[PDB]
């Protein structure tokens, strides 16, 4: 059909639950999922990894791949989910540029959690190796105090609906309710 | 839709017309297009250039990115086009692995053209900012790329004389096979 496709943006600071949530949305809505960190990991596996500067350069490149791949999916009329710790200062204009070549209707989910919970997750994920080593995640005492005192990520000013999901206490999260929230908005 | 999605594979050696043709298929069928060269270009722009082994590594990584992206698109039930100079020895297994995690119905288009025309195109692309004598000799004498043994329909398109290519006919050839698999 001629309908404008939906672009579901899942954002949040690192460790706020955006990975799990975006994956649940992909399974629940049967939609393609483009994740910055997943793209970075494909690149670390193909080109190698080293230090934080390389991680940053690979991340900037992964973000470029995310927008490139999104455009061709949206141009086919298919909806999709994009997940990253999006930055208002740079991603607002990237989303505008995307919209110009591949029109979409935005739906945004922002994940948040307490500093203490975020610090616990960052540490355990790195200790238990759930996190790819190439990311070279800043895990020093200063880094963790910055994580702890950061507050919630600002959402992208895209228009359209926004849901904020606090994952501080995961037991309180009803994933199907979140999927249904998106479905209702896709239906409109 | 619950129909198995199609995976349209556009293969060919460099400069055989696989780029233009895959773009015509994407726009003509309104499907996503994943191109090895296009992914490589995004990576060179973000990471830079160096010795030609780097380009080789970037190429290998772009391919991995192609299969990564294809999987999620196919898993949603959406059909797509993948364009590359696919290699029988490595991409046969990668396509099998993809099928396991993201079932698809393959449709293949292989582009070919005379070596002389291929050299001309490559030289002009090199000259028009868009190649050793060994590189060019390999281009001229190499012969046609082997198609991937994936089953499904195969169409070979000889682009030595582009004026005689009916692009719509090719679109409808694929579209008829899509209707056949619905
Ligand atoms: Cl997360
Ligand atoms: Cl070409």
């Amino acid at each position: 059909g001629m309908q404008t496709p939906a672009l579901i943006i899942v954002t949040g600071h690192p460790a706020t639950g955006k990975t799990t949530l975006s994956q649940a949305l992909a399974t629940g809505l049967r939609l393609p999922l483009l994740s910055k960190d997943a793209f970075k990991e494909v690149m670390f596996d193909g080109l190698g990894w080293s230090d934080r500067e390389w991680s940053r350069r690979v991340g900037a490149t992964a973000i470029m791949m995310l927008y490139h791949t999104a455009a061709t999916i949206l141009q086919s009329g298919q909806s999709l989910i994009m997940e990253s710790n999006f930055r208002v200062d740079l991603d607002t204009e990237r989303m505008q540029n995307l919209h110009t070549i591949a029109p979409f209707t935005p739906i945004q989910i922002r994940c948040v959690a307490s500093g203490d919970v975020l610090v616990e997750r960052i540490l355990s994920r790195i200790a238990q190796g759930a996190r790819h080593p190439g990311h070279c995640d800043d895990r020093s005492p200063a880094d963790l105090e910055l994580v702890r005192s950061r507050g919630d990520i600002p959402p992208l000013p895209l228009g359209g609906p926004l849901l904020t999901v606090d994952t501080t206490f995961p037991e309180q999260i009803d994933m199907n309710a979140i999927v249904q929230w998106v479905r209702q908005h896709l239906q409109s």
